[PDB]
DNA sequence: CGGACTGCTTACC
DNA sequence: ACTGGTAAGCAGTCCG
């Protein structure tokens, strides 16, 4: 299997590196033959030489196009020649561009900004992570004396835990008489012992938990202030610290960084994403968080320290635990995208959809189009219409059958083949024009887009096929991830299409992809309320929830199964309504908030205060019991005494304050906010105290006792002191319990003032 | 000024 | 930073 690329500088000349394992040994091959290329078009070809004139001064000597050549490529189908200028070296690809561009001669310049680690990779046809091959992997974790508002670094690293398949110890350089710790004589002595650990093991892959941000950028400052040689790489290479925007990643050259944050971050949702949270949200088993305040007085004290040790052992016995879990199916993304699992980790759906098209644009002979000027992605500055959101018969029904089109946007991609290079041609032979957009699409040859969308459905189909036959449950869980993949990577390219920053930007194929939509879903609801006796109770984009109001569960069913087999057939191309779910009683509140019960008694929430995770849990508890009070029981007495008892609790300060606590986002950069709420308040406060309060970080934070601002009454969760002050049973009742308990009783004529301790 | 409007902000579907 | 459509609350804005 491949592992990453990149290149070293041998003697002036680049030299790519493919860094793989193969016959159970790590293999490090060598490739001086590429060259760097980068493609130029001139108003009139002959005029090559005064082109080539263009000379681009650089720290490093000087630079000039080593050779050039005309090939004869496609531009968005539309066949164009070029001129494929070669370079000496990569590092001058991006000297000599913004000269050779500006000239009068050369219209514009393509294909400039792809790295040239990642263009071999491109062009040699070369994947990553292909053949059954087993990875050794190490998890780490580090614990630091931390203070209020420090340098970074200043504080010494009082442990350092690793963990893998045999085994998690801890290092440290203060007496802990346990089984897995082991003391060294200083701090440098423990790291210098960490360093041999590693390289004595030799792990292809090393696991973290936000190490990208904390534990590689902590470990560097330390060896820095110690002077310490930091070799961790395969190569003796000390570990890179490369910037990706508002935050950092770390490059291990010769290993594979595995930080499962980002990937955590991206794939569940969670209200806090501590290592305990992610622990008990995956696995189930819980997890003990030893603080800072506990850790400093253990090391000032020696008296707990044994309890701060099996905090630091666990943190990675975790961390391995998660990271062999998560691996595998980032790794299938590797393959499938065709970058590094280190890449593909730390990136957006945008970018892992727009490195699939690079890739599948190569083998096309089509020439990429480039990412948007700051001028162009102003003039591209403008939305449109998305979905049908229908206003919901407000109530509580019985027997609800729920259909959806089977793959909607993408099933209306390939159908009515929307593509950038089909939009508006000149004289196809069959064309479709678009329901309300009005934007016409060539029918004459399968588009860009289209033809690979197709390619991954066809393959999604193929790999479901091979798991019914897969005997080896593990082959049947990597052909899961595969295939499962394949679909999201699928339901993506719409929205890549309404993608300012994205390449193939085009918003005449975005906004026709979801004007189909409307035409269809709301055909469907027409035909299933005139043709069949149905009232569908809501609808949203492609789904709806429909009952024959008298009818019974059997009825419904049958005549719900009815329709499907009336309308598909008059449904064009890849278009197909499916029925996918039956619900003994169902309540809809207003548009995105509803909530359902299964013959089974399973009750699926959407959008009400619940799943919502910036309401304190007890306004989430108290509505999730005030709701099955009426759908799984009929006992809307039950829930008006649930909110009786619970509003009580709360005005006799016996909640627990745990349950209080608020969850909410710093989206920005903080000084850029226009409006304060209670959350930006705690964090321009926390940020005064130098708290590392940065785009992306958590405010958790308790309403305390008081009148005015609900924001200069909140102060974190983390220091919440029942005994020296209380909490606000005044907005805890008016303003979170009562309001979401009100949302599910409103409906059976209850007030707010009613429901009142 | 004690109410109603309106804009900012977050997280959901 | 993959989209648009939507609810809802905080904390200011207007106005008689
Ligand atoms: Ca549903
Ligand atoms: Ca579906």
């Amino acid at each position: 299997m491949i592992l990453d690329t990149d290149y070293i500088t041998e003697n002036g000349k680049p030299v790519i590196r493919v860094f793989k394992k193969e016959n159970g040994e790590f293999k490090i091959e060598y490739d001086r033959t590429f060259e760097p290329y980068f493609y130029a078009l001139l108003k009139d070809d002959s005029a090559i030489e005064d082109v080539k004139k263009v000379t681009a001064k650089r720290h490093g000597t000087v630079v000039k196009v080593k050779r050039a050549e005309k090939v004869q490529k496609k531009f968005l189908g539309r066949p164009i020649e070029v001129w494929k200028l070669y370079f000496n070296h990569p590092q001058d690809v991006p000297a000599i561009r913004d000269r050779i561009r500006a000239h009068p001669a050369v219209v514009d310049i393509y294909e400039y900004d792809i790295p040239f680690a990642k263009r071999y990779l491109i062009d040699k046809g070369l994947i990553p992570m292909e053949g059954d091959e087993e990875l050794t992997m190490l998890a780490f974790a580090i614990a630091t004396l931390y203070h209020e508002g420090e340098e970074f670094g200043t504080g010494p690293i009082l442990m350092i835990s690793y963990a893998d398949g045999s085994e998690a110890r801890v290092i440290t350089w203060k007496k802990i008489d346990l089984p897995y710790v082991d003391v060294v004589s200083t701090e440098k002595e423990m790291i210098k012992r960490f360093l041999r650990v590693v390289r004595e093991k030799d792990p292809d892959v090393l696991i973290t938990y936000n190490g990208d941000n904390f534990d590689f950028a902590y470990l560097k400052k330390r060896c820095e202030e110690l002077g310490i040689k930091f070799t961790l790489g395969r190569d003796g290479s000390e570990p890179k610290i490369q910037r990706m925007g508002d935050r950092f990643a770390v490059e291990v050259k010769g290993r594979i960084h595995f930080d499962l944050y980002p990937v955590i971050r991206r794939t569940i949702n969670l209200p806090t994403y501590t290592l305990e949270a992610v622990y008990e949200a995956v696995f189930g088993k819980p997890k003990e968080k030893v603080y800072a305040e506990e850790i400093a007085q253990a090391w000032e004290s020696g008296e707990g320290l044994e309890r701060v040790a099996r905090y630091s052992m666990e943190d990675a016995k975790v961390t391995y635990e998660l990271g062999r879990e998560f691996f595998p199916m980032e790794a299938q993304l590797s393959r499938l995208i065709g970058q590094s699992l280190w890449d593909v980790s730390r990136s957006s759906t945008g970018n892992l959809v727009e490195w699939f098209l690079l890739r599948k644009a190569y083998k096309r002979n089509e020439l990429a189009p480039n990412k948007p000027d700051e001028r162009e992605l102003a003039r591209r500055r403008g939305g449109y219409a998305g979905g049908y959101v229908k206003e919901p018969e407000r109530g509580l029904w019985d027997n609800i059958v729920y259909l959806d089109f089977r793959s909607l946007y993408p099933s209306i991609i390939i159908t009515h083949n929307v593509s950038p290079d089909t939009l508006n041609r000149e004289g196809c032979k069959e064309y479709d024009v678009a329901p309300e957009v009005g934007h016409k699409f060539c029918k004459d040859f399968p588009g860009f887009i289209p033809s690979l969308l197709g390619d991954l459905l066809e393959e999604r189909q193929k790999i479901k096929r091979k798991m019914k036959a897969t005997v080896d449950p593990l082959e049947k869980k990597l052909l899961d991830y595969r295939q499962r993949l394949i679909k999201i990577l699928a339901n993506s390219f719409y929205g890549y299409y309404g993608y300012a920053k994205a390449r193939w930007y085009c918003k005449e194929c975005a906004e026709s992809v979801t004007a189909w939509g409307r035409e269809y879903i709301e055909m469907v609801i027409r035909e299933l309320e005139e043709k069949f006796g149905f009232k569908v109770l809501y609808a949203d984009t492609d789904g709806l929830h429909a009952t024959i109001p008298g009818a019974d569960a059997e009825t419904v069913k049958k005549k719900a199964k009815e329709f499907l087999k009336y309308i598909n057939p008059k449904l064009p191309g890849l278009l197909e309504l499916e029925y996918e779910g039956f619900y003994v009683r169902g309540f809809f509140v207003t548009k995105k908030k509803y909530a359902v019960i299964d013959e089974e008694g399973k009750i699926t929430t959407r959008g009400l205060e619940i799943v919502r995770r910036d309401w304190s849990e007890i306004a989430k508890e108290t509505q999730a019991r005030v709701l099955e009070a009426i759908l799984k029981h009929g006992d809307v007495e039950e829930a008006v005494r649930i909110v009786k008892e619970v509003t009580e609790k709360l005005s006799k300060y016996e909640v627990p304050p745990e349950k209080l606590v608020i969850h909410e986002q710093i989206t920005r950069d903080l000084r850029d906010y226009k409006a304060t709420g209670p959350h930006v308040a705690v964090a321009k406060r926390l940020a005064a105290r130098g708290v590392k309060i940065r785009p992306g970080t958590v405010i958790s934070y308790i309403v305390l006792k008081g009148s005015g601002r609900i924001g200069d009454r909140a102060i974190p969760a983390d220091e919440f002191d029942p005994t020296k002050h209380r909490y606000d049973a005044e907005y805890y009742i008016e303003n979170q319990v009562l309001p979401a308990v009100e949302r599910i009783l409103k409906a059976f004529g209850y007030r707010k003032e009613d429901l009142r301790y």
